[PDB]
């Protein structure tokens, strides 16, 4: 028991920024539109703060620190952005090459930074947080603010039965895109008004009433086109699930399964990759980003529309099966535990060898991807396969329904299932294959994709593809519900808030992780 | 690190010692002629309450009823079922009735039972344990055929009540087989299904003897000693490993590779599924893993070593991950939530387990078996054998470093695969093997098989295609591993005939 879980739509109190109402399929929701002209409001937002500590130099570390180092800066404030790192760090400089040095008091030891900062940004590995939270909480300045970019720590603390220290404020600003994509559109927002990465914010513990505006100020400083409200609880349940879903894991498994099906049917290797990877990360991603899922179906031939329906009707439920399972593993705290233990396994213990993450793009189809891209003209969008579209859109709609029935706001659903996929991540796979997309994300996302991609491949091959081959009658209710689904109109409302510049991802990108350049 | 030297006190049964790779263990031999010991073994029991009529339920109850029986004991074997159970008139067909007082209500049975066996589904045990503990008599005994309930309790920071003895008798085989081989054990000596036993709580000092009695009553030829914690950790991991999960995983990966290299579909199936489940299984069963290698030709040995060296660590990666998920409480939690997803809840559809044998390779297997000679055991492919043995060795090592006894390692990683489960896949394919196991095992095989397929294709097969120089001390470890000598000893402590039906 029982059946049904409505949408919680949280209302925040801001005194600095302009709270804006948004109607998403009849649901009231509140956001704050960012901009380079909102920067003079940052001193008002960051009162009581004298130093901001950026702990870590991974993916979000480099982007958030530099974005906060600017804007501040453009607001001429006294507050200092200081980087905290472990003694003898490999990503230490790096930070000096970016600008942060010992001489100017913008770079130093981790625990010197934590102790001397009013706002602490814990931008380190999620698993590292879980194994070192006590160590960090102890150094924290009394009556200060801890900022997170993910609710992973709360999920961990709840499993252990504990909570954050009650003497400190707990906030979160979570960019709904990868680290490199945060810095990359800013940059492209220094010239044009908008451009950035959509973010959610959470206020877990408010110690003195300053929390909301600090989180909002931090989000605007990053360049977030729109900042929507959520909780740490809702964030980690949707984000950890999201990366394992359509964002990385599911699209990978779907792509592997469809490629294998087409090659078994006689289609040559090179066209098979184009009909799967290039199509999804080409026209499909672009058509959804600007017109939505319904327009993907409409552009197809009458022969194609039937093919789309055959795929959707057969793929929707098998996709839901795994997504349903995955979410519940995250919500119960099983998956957070799994990530923590996997992080420990990266090193030798208990007489067993160390197991770092391996390469996921050395197999058959990704070498075909090398050959395809080597003679591919620039600005290529790929072919639109009707059957491929059906599967991918079914996967998208399955993810939406799961989160919908699990009581998430539409902004969270649309960002986690539609926006981040088609805007942020997919171009990276179009640029250089699956690994360039997955391994540029967080270690939690990377471990997540590797674990759950195989589950979608298997479910598609065992169930969805078998349904198509049995030539079972098309589910008329599924197709009818897809066409009339409230999300399609809700995505149109969201697409208005989208930064009106496409993300430019070159092959030899310098803004990516300093080991994939 | 760590090794479990496990001992127990038995006043009525005869305990015998075994050395496995330098480690001492204690075993209890069974047999029809030990039944006159049951009256004393169940000293203070007047009624055994078998709760549940699915797989293990029917078999164990009949195996108890017949057996004491031969002991001429007053002990009543009563079947307890839910109010709206569909198994009532099925149990009456087996001779369990209200008139004899051998069939009743689930909760009426528990309250009037001195020994109550919880042979209901694992998902049921997790969501109904409170009502069970309240119905227990103070100083009565709760018997388990799996440690799922403990792992569920432990992961919630809870445990069984103080005033109740907790024991476990776990047969290394499925329900239908436990009865099938018991009735054959009346004809031919040594026939049956081996078991492992555990004693979690013992409030008076009767529990150790009662468990052994229960084990020999089921017709267990050999009973091994374990802990309840080690039982579920090894069992839940085992079925996701070489028993069902990994063997399906690697079989899918190898078939795909062979067919992609231009090999005939039916030949590929023979080189993968038929070989592993037939001849490789038979060779390990009779003479161990070293015989697989030594039976190969000189160029075949070079192909075996290539496969082993490339597959060992990638296989360990998933096994190592899987085990820690089981120990941490994550995997048991996953099974419980999966069980709940069989019915509609939270505005979402119901998601029962689908078919796993309707894909390309298993349809190919049907054409292979349709024209397959009776007596056929398949070809011994050196590369396929390289992968399978690497997988076997990797699972042995993971369990070894995590502190399991050799008898538990060997039964879980070697014997039950080659003697008991593989023949099912040889007989009718993957679904016949997997879906005849317990629900928690079926969910296990479905969740982890894809993990073994991917890592083997992503890492193991890429290594071979690179022509990486063989990791020689990995091969040297397989050749010199003391476990092979332990398997030789364990193979003598085995049921007398086949379970291969
Ligand atoms: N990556 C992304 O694109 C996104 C990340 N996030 C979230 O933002 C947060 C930041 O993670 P991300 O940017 O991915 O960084 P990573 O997860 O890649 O972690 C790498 C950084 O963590 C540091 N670190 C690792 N172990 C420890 C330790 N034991 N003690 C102290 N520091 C340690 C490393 O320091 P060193 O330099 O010394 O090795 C390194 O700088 C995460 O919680 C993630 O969930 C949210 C959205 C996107
Ligand atoms: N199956 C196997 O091969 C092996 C199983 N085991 C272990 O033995 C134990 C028994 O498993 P198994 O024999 O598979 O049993 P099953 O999984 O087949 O369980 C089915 C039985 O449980 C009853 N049941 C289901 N839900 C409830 C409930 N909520 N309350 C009370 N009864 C319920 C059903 O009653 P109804 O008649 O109303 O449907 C049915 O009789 C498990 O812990 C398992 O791990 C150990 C070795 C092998
Ligand atoms: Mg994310
Ligand atoms: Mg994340
Ligand atoms: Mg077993």
């Amino acid at each position: 028991p029982a059946v049904g879980a409505a949408m919680p739509s949280l209302d925040f109190d801001t005194s600095v920024f302009n709270k804006e109402k948004v109607s998403l399929a009849g649901h009231e929701e509140y956001i704050v539109r960012g901009g380079r002209n909102l920067f003079p409001l940052l001193p008002e937002a960051f009162k009581g703060i004298k130093q901001i500590g950026v702990i870590g130099w991974g993916s979000q570390g480099p982007a958030q620190a530099q974005n906060l180092r600017d804007s501040l800066a453009e607001a001429k404030s006294d507050i200092v952005v200081k980087i905290g790192l472990r003694k003898g760090s490999k990503s230490f400089d790096e930070a000096r090459a970016a600008g942060f040095t010992e001489e100017s008091g913008t770079l130093g030891d981790i625990w010197e930074t934590v102790s001397g900062s009013d706002l602490v940004l814990l931008l380190i590995s999620d698993a590292a947080q879980a194994d070192n939270y006590e160590k960090i909480f102890s150094h924290m300045k009394p009556n200060s603010i801890l900022g997170l970019s993910h609710g992973f720590l709360l999920g961990h603390l709840q499993s252990a039965g504990l909570d954050f220290p009650k003497n400190i404020s707990v906030i979160a600003v979570c960019p709904k895109g990868m680290g490199p994509s945060v810095r990359r559109l800013y940059v492209q927002g220094k010239e044009i008004n908008g451009a950035g990465i959509n973010s959610s914010f959470a206020v877990h513990q408010d110690v003195d009433g300053r929390a909301t505006d600090v989180a909002l100020g931090w989000s605007v400083a990053l360049g977030s086109p729109f900042t929507f409200a959520t909780t740490l609880e809702q964030e980690y349940k949707s984000d950890i699930f999201g990366e394992r879903g359509i964002l990385l894991g599911a699209v990978h498994g779907i792509v592997e399964a469809l490629f294998r099906r087409y090659t078994e049917q006689g289609m040559d290797e090179e066209m098979a990759y184009k009909n799967t990877v290039e199509g999804i990360t080409g026209i499909i991603s672009k058509t959804i980003s600007k017109k939505g899922m319904l327009e993907v179906y409409n552009s197809l031939t009458e022969e194609g529309k039937k093919e789309f329906n055959k795929a959707y009707s057969a793929s929707f439920y098998p996709c839901m099966d795994i997504l349903y399972e995955c979410y519940e593993d995250v919500a119960s705290g099983s998956e957070i535990r799994s990530v923590v233990l996997a992080g420990r396994r990266f090193y030798e213990k208990e007489g067993l060898p160390a197991f770092p993450m391996g390469n996921i793009d050395q197999t058959r189809m990704w070498k075909v991807g090398e050959k395809v891209r080597s003679t591919r003209p620039e600005n290529d969008l790929g072919p639109l396969h009707p059957f491929t579209a059906g599967v991918y859109v079914a996967l998208m709609m399955a993810q939406i329904e799961v989160l919908r029935k699990k009581g998430h706001s539409y902004s969270e659903i649309i960002n986690e299932s539609v926006i981040e996929s088609v805007d942020s991540l997919n171009p990276f796979m179009h640029a250089r294959g699956v690994a360039f997309m997955v391994d540029n994300c967080s270690t939690t996302a990377r471990l997540g994709s590797r674990k759950w991609a195989p589950r979608f491949d298997y479910i598609l091959t065992q169930q969805a593809f078998v349904t198509v081959d049995k030539d079972a009658p098309i589910n008329q209710d599924l197709i009818s519900n897809f066409m009339s689904d409230p999300v399609h109109g809700a995505i149109e409302v969201c697409a208005e808030l989208r930064p009106t510049v496409d993300i430019s991802v070159p092959a030899n990108a310098d803004f990516v992780r300093p080991e994939l350049r």
